[PDB]
């Protein structure tokens, strides 16, 4: 009944990563001032380019330039010696106001929570019991050494690094009655951009000692765990230098890893009437609190809309065997204790609140007690 | 035991389409002149602007200006009152070539059946006996209502549709040993740029008679089957003056509607180099073979890579209980029939040859039996 699976993460100064970020700062940039903004925001980093793309409608009065420069700061991208400086890359802005046909045929002159999804589409929730937050260990893993490389890089640790990285993690599980259940690492990739001084050597050992064994606990690694540690053997070109860089390129980074599965819309760059983000919130939202509430092991949720209309089109639960009820059973729970409306979630989930750009790196989901992370008492 | 699944499509006018469409039409015109190129060639879409953004080292001579503006030329944007034109648009390159620290780690002084994986990553391929082509029916209807649209376009049957056209299909199936059989459709989605002209009742009473029908056979269709038909009310603005577009934003719609997984990988504007491409037409190829060759009625496979290693780190099977055979024995299988080293897929695949434009709209697989959708013959 063994398994390998595997996820991966990128840091935040991989430039797929950096794009998702800078559509957030934009949105929170214009949510701070107009709650109510309509954003869609589309990044791409290339060479010493940011380019914001898109259309916003919003009574904010934002400075681009000020805001895309203070996300790649803190990004740490500093100094042409690491590829990329905020202070001196070019911003060009290419944003137009939102569709007057869009807008019409969603929410002008509609009451708030009876708005029209602002696109069509489909959507998923995902939830496992296998970890306490209710995500798959792999990307669990995988996001928390892109988070320890930027810590041992920013607290001068390891002042080598830089910015861009990607990692990824296999896990060997066993099958428990359509549950599954870690039993150790199998292999574990790092690559992570640095400077032109230090050698290979002292990179594989400082990943293996520092970053490695300060993430994954010992009693999931053994002496057949495979280690992929700088496996280029090279890597100081990186950033948007390395490669372009575009908002929504990492969307199972930014959600289950490949488990469960995903509608196709990207997240930053987006306010609440754009059900890409927010139907896929409030759909972790169901399968975290059907997990939390003991109905299930693991599930999945699928919602779907159309352009225009505020109500669902289709709910769908799958649990992989893993609850006494049927399927149908869960799917009433779900009916009698959620109301998927855009403008019902946008109360629910709080979601004309700034805080996207925090969101924009290490995955939307299983950190931070996000309202969307916090389980809803279910009555049935 | 019925429960309802959505996947939807979209047509080759809309803008992250346009960009994939783009993007293939660069790749092939390299390898036309040189099949070794390494491609990695993103497209953003906006109003006016097609730009170019990525990384190309190759041999070929290609003018850029002209492959861009033909592939617009072909998908109809040829006149500014279609908000787009491919004679007058600003077509911006950005295009460098591949960093040498990527090409001395994958391809440099290799052999090529050992290139390295041009990225590390992860991807699945999936396949369901409920249609012949091995696809879900809620995916290959979205697709055939956006070709129909298109087709009617071209011949002059509904002289009053543009390019960017969505639609969506949720149907209502029944579990049958964790195989899924379609018993009807319940929900229909289009939408689809316009003309000024054209009004609501002539345009719905069109999309049902002359698209629904003409594409949906009639036993899915009954009395309860629910249409949005042009929900928004007006879409005369379309295509990239609508609404951003970018390369590797529609991985879903390219791939299984929803069902199945995805690595989060684009394929679009890449060479065989990047796994994400051809080790996903490779696991395709794998699940159908499996799913043809009478071992289970639906599979997903999972495999991943680390950049500048040849050999997959993991492979895994999951039939969701539609075979006789465990998981391990399906695995073995597949371990004994299949070499997915890029290196080998390149020769299986034929992935050198310029027919990728040819995959960028409509989805890259289920249909036109390209090497991925011919089954291998297993032994065992
Ligand atoms: C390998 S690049 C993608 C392929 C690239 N566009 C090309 O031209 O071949 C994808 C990501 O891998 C990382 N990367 C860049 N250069 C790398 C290197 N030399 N070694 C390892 N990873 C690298 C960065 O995070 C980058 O965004
Ligand atoms: C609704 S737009 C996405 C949201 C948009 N960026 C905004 O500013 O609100 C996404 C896709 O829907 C389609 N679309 C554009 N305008 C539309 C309209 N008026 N009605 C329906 N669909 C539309 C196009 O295919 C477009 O690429
Ligand atoms: C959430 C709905 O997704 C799925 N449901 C099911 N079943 C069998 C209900 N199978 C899948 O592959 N996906
Ligand atoms: C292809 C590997 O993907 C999966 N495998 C499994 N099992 C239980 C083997 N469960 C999943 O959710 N996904």
């Amino acid at each position: 009944g063994t398994f390998l699976f595997t996820s991966e993460s990128v840091g935040e100064g991989h430039p797929d990563k950096i794009c998702d970020q800078i559509s957030d700062a934009v949105l929170d940039a214009h949510l701070q001032q107009d709650p109510d903004a309509k954003v869609a925001c589309e990044t791409v980093a290339k060479t010493g380019m940011i380019l914001l793309a898109g259309e916003i409608t919003s009574r904010a009065a934002v400075d681009y330039q000020k805001v895309v420069r203070e996300a790649v700061k803190h990004i740490g991208y500093d100094d042409s010696s690491k590829g990329f400086d905020y202070k001196t890359c070019n911003v060009l802005v290419a944003l137009e106001q939102q569709s007057p046909d869009i807008a019409q045929g969603v929410h002008l002159d509609r009451n708030e929570e009876d708005i029209g999804a602002g696109d069509q589409g489909l959507m998923f929730g995902y939830a496992t019991d296998e970890t306490e937050e209710c995500m798959p260990l792999t990307i669990v893993l995988a996001h928390k050494l892109n988070a320890k490389l930027a810590e041992l890089r920013r607290n001068g640790t390891l002042p080598w690094l830089r910015p861009d990285s990607k990692t990824q993690v296999t896990v060997q599980y066993m099958q428990d009655r359509g549950a599954v259940l870690p039993i150790r690492v199998h292999t574990i990739v790092i690559s992570v951009q640095h400077d032109e001084e230090v050698c290979l050597d002292e990179m594989r050992d400082a990943l293996k000692e520092k970053v490695i064994k300060a993430v994954v606990p010992a009693k999931y690694l053994d002496e057949d765990t495979i280690y992929h540690l700088q496996p280029s053997g090279r890597f100081v070109i990186g950033g948007p230098q390395g490669d372009a860089g575009l908002t929504g390129r990492k969307i199972i980074v930014d959600t289950y890893g490949g488990w469960g599965a995903h509608g196709g819309g990207a997240f930053s760059g987006k306010d609440y009437t754009k059900v890409d983000r927010s139907a896929a919130y409030a759909a972790r939202w169901v399968a975290k609190s059907l997990v939390k509430g003991g109905l299930c092991r693991r599930v999945l949720v699928q919602v779907s809309y159309a352009i225009g209309v505020s109500h669902p089109l289709s709910i769908s639960i799958f649990h992989y065997g893993t609850s006494q009820k049927s399927e149908r059973e869960l799917l009433e729970i779900v009916k009698k204790n959620f109301d998927l409306r855009p403008g019902v979630i946008v109360r629910d989930l709080d979601l004309k609140k700034p805080i996207y750009q925090r969101t924009a790196a290490y995955g939307h989901f299983g950190r931070d007690s996000f309202p969307w992370e916090v389980p809803k008492k279910l009555k049935y």
